[PDB]
């Protein structure tokens, strides 16, 4: 633990506890001074403090009850699944089962509705068919005990049993009802005035049919019509309806949903109950691509004598398919078509009256999308890449998503064992198999492998060994994991590659859901920090125990109006007085009630400093509520990065978040105490945000006086047939005559990769934009999953950059300049580099047709810029002549080098050379004499002040953007026409002010020393209390 206190983290009062207990898991000093006790709860009841703790006390033991009652009835443990299903129920909430089918869904309502029962709460049960009411009549009451009342509604009922349901329903004398979803649409205000406490449906779509269903079911978990009104109004106005807090629903379950409400009626459910019928799009897919490059039946013959049974082939019109269904039956080979006879031949299909099935590639066609049985399709074949028309031209491009439905097929989640299916593409077409892959590389980060390097016979044992797996009963290892970040873009991005299956809104946040191989995975974003230093009490908010500072923390209140932030505890914006506030405590505690329901927690913020503070709040507010929590890094918002950062999880690293804290009370009483000192002078506050600010505002007001000193001469010379030649000084003679000329032989070898200084002072210069503007978009870039992390001070490369490298230069068929260069062995993170191998006009050509539509031109540039970066320094060295030239003007000698030729490409592919016009041995004639002066030392550009910063020693990746940014929203800075950055005379003054009395305060070398204190606190090799103390007499000093 770090020391520090938190102003609402105590788990049984609310209020405030130190850092070393949440960490421990007890509450405050005032709750229970204990500190080992023998059972925390017992230790609070006996203090007569216990004010909130009961609530978990009570939730652990009805949970409990619940799982024992589950094992004493059932004979098995909850798995997975219904382990996570089971802590949503005795807390009361109403959520979509999310999960793979399976008897496991009926056979838990099943249950809770028994465990209800048994508390005398009633439930109602809805099936789609009436046969399944009866199957369920027979499993309850074979396993009901005698005394729990059971009754059931279908067609083919006795009259005495249908006559005894009914008097059983008006005396309200009845436990559990049974009946069909027929009876629901018949008798919608019989059950509209009676009050259930858990209603569970096995079929959506039943009820999606009617508008009237949905008000039933609220209705039936006691909902007023004056809030069914209410809401029913915001969603069709097209806003979010909010609750009445006083109101006490019921419990509503939806087994499965096949996904198709295009009304606006079920989302009635995620403003009145809190979650979502779920769009079930299963992203969990095992596909093996392999591509053929030619369309020869005979290969095609013999494929298929390999595969032999469960085979797809899907042809791109259906004259083709009525070809090769004739080719195919000419030859002897068991086959159906799909165009004319669809039911009785699919049918035979399922069977194996059929081994080999021909379909015709729609978007949505019954065979590309409309079937569902991956046990018996295991392999599935194009003849021909799928394609669309885009725009009015007769322009052909490939239809990735149909693709992705129709080779999806054979891969789906079954029986818990996600199955192995096998994609094989005919194309003759490179370019339009180069389109495809790329599409598939961006959609679902999925390859394709060529003919030649496919093993046919371990691929198909893969297939049936897999599928035998999931035939066989299985053991259950289903888990529930929450992942925690802090963007919601990087949710966003997540939720693209799991899968968003549905949705909860808790409180603040919202929180969605998963189907993955290993069980649920939970997602959600925190929008920003959670904590921040509260302004008042003692040092500027830092107090002092035992010789030793404790700082103290309070959540972070963002008005949602005009964006004013701060920490103290207030229900109203105290700058627009508005209370539409993001309050952060309120996100905190739906943190804790989510790590109630979830077995592993993982927080997944920003692997920096910055982030990994973040992530220290969050655990040690959440340790009181589990234990199963951990830290990933994740350096590309990817599927492939996600896998990596699971497998490198680790514990919190405290020597980032003391370095955290020190730059953060180091900002605070630096800034602090120099706003009080210039609040009194020029009136304004908050003139002063840190010692870094200060001391590059010295720069730019000090550079325009050696800018001005620094005027030397120069004089523009066109040569004809030549370059222009800036020589020194009034040059009177008309002939410049070269004395001397060599020509050299060299391998030019490139720059090294972007850092984010780098990148920033580039691209700001290329582009010509701001330092700041940039940072967002390579803040973007990586959120998104283009770019790897972008706050980074190290060029180092991996082999899998390298890979990525290669993997393009093969695809352009210019593999043999490809050179693996690892660059600096040094460096937390790797440098700026695209995470896969797409470039710049294959985006375009993306964002153009709409495959992805939320990146601007920008955007494009600056991910160009990145791309030919990397890619160059990836690239052979460029060999290259040159020409040495001395030349003499005026009698003063001065040489010349300039590139001529080049011999051989390389990294000029991506990042130009220029090259100059020959030299000869002879007197040349001068055109024009453009007299000009020009200074020596130029002026400083947003550019140029991040190249400045990053090579004195002074600033950070995560402030160099920042610390140029500041400077002109505090006025002290301007641009001209030529984007020169200026100061203003407030700026000078300013800057005056401070130069003359606190220059050791603000002195570069002050600036330099304490930034490597605090990367030394960073890796561990200094102490974290000792630097607090020197900053503190630092500030002691001026403090009076
Ligand atoms: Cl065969
Ligand atoms: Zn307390
Ligand atoms: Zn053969
Ligand atoms: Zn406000």
């Amino acid at each position: 633990a770090v020391n520090s206190k938190y102003h609402h983290s105590c788990i049984n009062c609310g209020g405030l506890n130190t850092d070393e207990r949440n960490e421990r898991g007890l509450p405050c000093e005032v709750c229970l001074p204990e500190d080992s006790p023998s059972d925390i709860y017992r230790a609070l009841l006996e203090r007569k403090t216990l004010k909130e703790y009961r609530f978990y006390h009570e939730f652990w033991n009805e949970y409990e009850d619940f799982r024992s009652f589950f094992k004493k009835k059932f004979g098995k443990d909850l798995t997975g699944y219904q382990r996570l299903w089971a802590k949503r129920i005795v807390q009361g909430k109403s959520f979509t089962m999310v999960a793979p089918t399976g008897v496991g869904k009926t056979t838990f309502g099943m249950m809770t509705a028994l465990w209800l029962a048994r508390k005398g709460k009633k439930s109602a049960l809805v099936f789609p068919t009436v046969t399944l009411v009866k199957q369920t009549l027979e499993r309850l009451q074979k396993l009901a005990d005698e005394k729990v009342k059971i009754f059931g509604f279908y067609s083919s009922m006795k009259k005495e049993e249908k006559e005894k349901f009914e008097k059983s329903f008006e005396e309200d004398d009845y436990h559990i009802l049974v009946f069909s979803t027929q009876f629901v649409s018949k008798n919608r205000e019989k059950l509209s005035q009676k009050r259930f406490d858990f209603v569970f449906v096995d079929d959506v779509d039943a009820v999606l049919k009617a508008s009237r269903n949905i008000d039933t079911l609220l209705m039936m978990v006691g909902i007023p019509e004056e809030i069914i009104r209410k809401a029913f109004s915001t969603i069709k106005q097209g806003k979010i309806y909010e609750r009445p807090k006083n109101l006490k629903p019921g419990i509503l379950v939806v087994s499965s949903a096949t996904a198709k409400p295009r009304g606006i009626r079920p989302l009635l459910f995620r403003d009145l109950l809190n979650f979502t019928v779920g769009r079930l799009v299963s992203v969990a897919r095992n596909i093996t691509h392999v591509r053929i490059s030619s369309r020869s039946k005979e290969k095609l013959v013999e494929l298929l004598e390999i595969f032999r049974d469960g085979i797809l082939i899907f042809a791109q019109t259906e004259e083709e398919g009525k070809e090769l269904y004739e080719y195919l039956k000419r030859f002897k080979f068991n086959v159906g078509e799909t165009w004319s006879e669809f039911e009785k031949n699919f049918e035979d299909f399922k069977v194996g009256k059929i081994n080999i099935l021909i379909g015709v590639q729609a978007y949505y066609g019954k065979l590309t999308r409309g079937v569902d049985l991956p046990e018996r399709i295991k392999y599935v074949i194009f003849w021909g890449t799928p394609s669309m028309r885009f725009s009015l031209e007769e322009l052909i491009i490939p239809d990735v998503y149909t693709y992705i439905q129709a080779s999806g097929r054979s891969s789906r989640i079954l029986n818990g064992v996600l199955v192995k299916g096998v994609s094989v593409i005919f194309e003759e077409d490179e370019e339009i198999f180069e389109s495809l892959k790329t599409r598939l590389l961006l959609i679902a980060e999925e390859e394709i492998i060529e003919e030649a390097e496919a093993n046919w016979k371990e691929l198909v044992h893969e297939v049936e060994e897999s599928r035998r797996r999931s035939e066989r009963e299985l053991t259950d290892t289903s888990r529930s994991l929450l992942i925690i970040v802090e963007s919601p873009t990087k949710a966003e991005t997540l939720s693209r590659f799991l899968g968003r299956a549905s949705s909860r809104k808790e409180r603040n946040i919202i929180v969605h859901e998963a189907v993955t191989g290993e069980g649920v995975i939970l997602f959600t974003a925190t929008r920003g920090h959670v904590y921040d230093l509260v302004t008042k009490g003692g040092i500027h908010g830092v107090e002092e125990e035992n010789g030793k500072f404790v700082p103290v923390y309070n959540s972070l209140k963002r008005c949602r109006d005009c964006g004013y932030q701060f920490t103290e505890d207030r229900d109203e914006c105290p700058v627009c007085s508005s209370k539409n506030i993001d309050d952060k405590t309120e996100t905190l505690r739906a943190l804790r009630e989510i790590s109630l329901e979830a077995d592993e927690i993982l927080v997944a913020t920003d692997p920096d400093v910055e982030g990994e503070k973040i992530s220290w709040d969050v655990t040690q507010y959440l340790l009181p509520s589990t234990r199963s929590l951990r830290r990933i890094e994740m350096h590309e918002i990817t599927r492939y990065g996600f896998k990596k950062a699971r497998e490198s999880v680790r514990f919190v690293d405290f020597n980032l978040v003391k370095a955290q804290i020190v730059r953060r009370v180091q900002d605070r009483w630096i800034g602090f105490e120099l706003s009080g000192k210039l609040q009194k002078r020029f009136g304004r506050s908050n003139l002063s945000a840190g010692r870094v600010q200060s001391t590059v505002l010295g720069w730019i007001v000090e550079r325009e006086e050696e800018y001005k000193k620094s005027e030397k001469d120069f004089t523009l010379l066109v040569l004809e047939n030549g370059v222009n030649l800036e020589v020194e000084g009034k040059i009177a003679d008309d002939v410049v005559t070269v004395v001397e000329l060599q020509e050299a032989e060299e391998e030019k070898n490139p720059l090294p990769p972007y850092t984010t200084s780098s990148a920033l002072s580039e691209i700001s210069q290329k582009l010509r934009l701001g330092v700041q503007e940039v940072m967002d978009i390579l803040q973007d870039l990586f959120e998104k999953g283009f770019i790897t992390y972008h706050r980074t001070d190290s060029t180092r490369i991996s082999l899998e950059g390298q890979n990525v490298a290669r993997t393009y230069l093969r695809k352009i068929g210019k593999e043999d300049i490809f050179m693996g260069r690892s660059w600096s062995t040094e460096g937390a993170h790797e440098a700026i580099r695209p995470v896969k191998p797409i470039d710049a006009r294959e985006l375009e050509e993306m964002i153009e047709e709409g495959l992805i539509a939320d990146l601007t031109k920008k955007h494009l540039r600056v991910y160009e810029l990145i791309f030919n970066r990397f890619l160059a320094s990836q690239s052979a060295a460029v060999k290259v002549k040159k020409q040495i030239v001395t030349v003499d003007v005026d009698g003063k000698r001065m040489g010349i080098e300039q590139i001529v030729e080049i011999l051989r490409d390389g990294w000029n592919l991506f990042v130009p050379l220029t090259v100059s016009p020959r030299f000869e041995h002879r007197t040349y004639k001068i055109k024009e004499k453009k007299f000009y002066k020009k200074h020596t030392v130029p002026l400083f550009t947003q550019a140029s002040i991040v190249e400045e910063m990053k090579k004195r020693g002074i600033g950070r990746p995560s402030t160099y953007a920042k610390i140029v940014e500041v400077l002109f929203r505090r006025g002290y800075v301007y641009e001209d026409k030529y984007k020169r950055v200026r100061p203003t005379r407030f700026g000078v003054m300013v800057y005056s002010y401070l130069k003359e009395r606190y220059e050791k305060y603000v002195t570069e070398e002050t600036t330099r020393r304490l930034e490597e204190i605090m990367d030394k606190v960073e890796r561990g090799e200094e102490d974290y209390q000792a630097t607090l103390r020197l900053l503190y007499e630092e500030i002691k000093s001026l403090m009076e």
